[PDB]
């Protein structure tokens, strides 16, 4: 079988860190078995405009392995030409870069696959940390120290304790629920969830969390918000202008979910405004983010309320290592011919939906 | 009654928030109520040289009231000159920025008073976001966002989770327990401490903990390492450059207690050889922290490592009501001649010994 494998280039920062599998140099450290397998690899970070190395091999390629943190955008465009292929592979979770609908709608007999869980707990742990940073003003905070300044003031006045908060999350499956079982230590106020999946009552009863039936009222309520939801049509821009009229003004939202579950400027623009006191977390559209992009340089009036990364939460080298055996796991299912795929990492099989949580169908 | 105050000022930051209770500016809210009694305040950031505000108040003051934020250094030098000085009040919690063993060694009758348990929660929330910050390497992720950059091998190449790490605490009291506590559903390896006072079982059992009765023991096997114990004779430059090389290697410190604990080139040596990967906190010694700190500079191998702050953990807007209404609470005590103080409150009375926390006397 022809794989094309689209990862993000370590460059100079091979050389410093070993377990760094996630990156084009080290190809998910599967290559070996691949080749001993015999398969064909063509291994790219290059994946943008006509004459990519990706769009080379889009027409006869077989499998084409993923990585959310480095994109491969398998739009319809790019599904008309690949005429062999049979499974998309995200190394990692969420698979909203492939044209999912398309696929579907159209019937085209592929397959998309996702490691599920190799990465949850790694979020969940960088919403409660991004949560944290907003909500205590770290970020000015660090920058006094390393500008050489030194007020205390200049950061108290928009520092707050989590404790006694209510906050809320848009989603609450693996990585929502996560975060709501770390948040119970810390006395909030209340948890809150949205979600048109009900957790199970032990649950919900072990964090505390009450089910709010609509988003706008879960939303009015909330010091803070966070999303949890994968990227689909049901979510593709639900927060936009609108919507952020209708939280709590002053709220602190974190979105490690998909970038564009936000509408982009709206969020910059609410944050300017005082609507959102900060906004913080790891994902964009598109990816990799362009130097323009409005959620580099916005800030709230305080000059802060900033608490963007590149996506890497997911791809912590803990993570890493997860998210490679999954794919190696996924990968031999399919080279068997068996098929034996785990339940829980189906997208699509062969354009079917089996998973739940991209919208009802 | 001669009340001299000590806080920092707020400038113009004082007109951006109305719960700034903590600065020279709001008084901790205190001020009508002391001129209503008669009582003379004197309220002042001016703390440093012989010439200061706080040093020509000094020999008539009746009650001095500090802040840990802004901390006025109440040395046997200027205690020798207080000759009227019955009580010193801790607007925060910590007392060592005052020579408590002068007082009690010398026979002087002041009691020191503070606001017990009024941001023990605050503080435990600041060492799991220091935590956080450092193991999943976000200071230089951020700063790649801001500085229009994109490179997630740049960030994922030192980003951990902090799931199967052992963690371990130096003092197991307010500040320490909730911090054990807090970290219980993020799945640490093993939660350990080290504290001359046992937690009771069931106190133990509740967060899973494991005491370690030797130091080294305790620092060789933990992945990180956090500091919750006062500053005394007992802990100043505890952390050291011998105690640091029993580490475990690429090891991350924060420290929320007192910079003082730490001998500062020695933190800084250890996180730019690589002993440590990471060091953070809001605390310094001395206070204000001067440009040349080593704190505020250091990094390690990869220009990262650093999550200080200035000290204002214990200052966010909700602890800053807590400690004010808890200072009212204790001047009252005092004015009434009751002395009815709260026992957890009082670290001297009349220059004996009250606290435990402190050493064993
Ligand atoms: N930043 C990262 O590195 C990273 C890593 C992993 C996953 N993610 C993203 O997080 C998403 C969630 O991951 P997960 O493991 O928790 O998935 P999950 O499938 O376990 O949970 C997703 C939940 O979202 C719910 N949902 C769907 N549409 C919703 C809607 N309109 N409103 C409210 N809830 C809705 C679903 O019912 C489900 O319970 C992924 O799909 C991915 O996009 C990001
Ligand atoms: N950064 C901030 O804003 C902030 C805020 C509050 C307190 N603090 C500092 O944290 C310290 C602890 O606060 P707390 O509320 O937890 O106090 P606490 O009195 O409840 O607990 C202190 C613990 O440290 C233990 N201890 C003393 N010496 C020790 C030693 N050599 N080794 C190990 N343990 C030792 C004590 O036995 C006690 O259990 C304060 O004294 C203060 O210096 C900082
Ligand atoms: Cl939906
Ligand atoms: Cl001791």
């Amino acid at each position: 079988m022809k794989i094309v494998l689209v990862l993000y280039d370590a460059g100079k920062h091979a050389a410093d860190e070993e377990k760094l599998y996630g990156c084009t140099e080290n190809k998910l450290g599967i290559a070996n078995w691949l080749k001993d397998q015999g398969h064909e690899l063509i291994t790219t970070s290059d994946k943008e405009g006509g004459n990519s190395v990706l769009d080379q091999h889009i027409p006869d390629a077989d499998i084409i392995i993923t990585t959310p943190f480095h994109p491969a955008y398998i739009t319809k465009e790019r599904i008309d030409k690949a005429k062999k292929l049979k499974l998309v592979v995200v190394a990692g979770v969420g698979s909203d870069h492939i044209d999912l609908d398309y696929i579907n709608q159209t019937g085209k007999k592929i397959s998309v696959l996702e490691v599920t869980g190799s990465n949850v707990v790694s979020v969940a742990e960088h919403v409660l940390m991004t949560m944290l940073v907003l909500v205590r003003n770290f970020v000015p905070a660090h920058e006094q120290i390393i500008n050489h300044d030194w007020e205390v003031a200049a950061i108290a006045k928009d520092a707050y304790d989590i404790e006694g908060k209510t906050i809320a999350t848009i989603g609450a499956g693996r990585i929502g629920y996560r975060v709501l079982e770390r948040l119970v230590p810390f006395n909030p106020k209340e948890l809150l969830y949205y979600d048109y999946q009900a957790l199970p009552k032990d649950a919900e009863e072990k964090v505390g969390a009450r089910r709010v039936e609509n988003i706008e009222e879960l939303v009015a309520q909330a010091d803070i918000v966070t999303i949890n939801a994968p990227l689909h049509a049901g979510t593709k821009g639900l927060i936009n202008k609108e919507l952020l009229s209708k939280f709590k003004k002053g709220a602190w939202l974190v979105n490690t979910a998909r970038g564009a579950i936000c509408v982009a400027e709206d969020v910059a623009a609410a944050l300017e405004s005082g609507q959102l006191r900060g906004y913080g977390g790891d994902v964009w559209f598109p990816q990799p983010a362009p130097k323009d992009h409005p959620w580099r340089d916005m800030r709230n009036k305080y000059g802060a309320g900033n608490a963007m990364t590149p996506h890497y939460s997911g791809t912590t080298l803990d993570a890493q290592t997860r998210y490679a055996e999954g794919t190696k796991n996924i990968l031999e299912s399919f080279f068997t011919g068996k098929f034996d795929y785990r339940p829980q990492d189906i997208i699509l099989l062969n354009g079917e939906y089996i998973t739940k949580a991209y919208g009802k169908h």
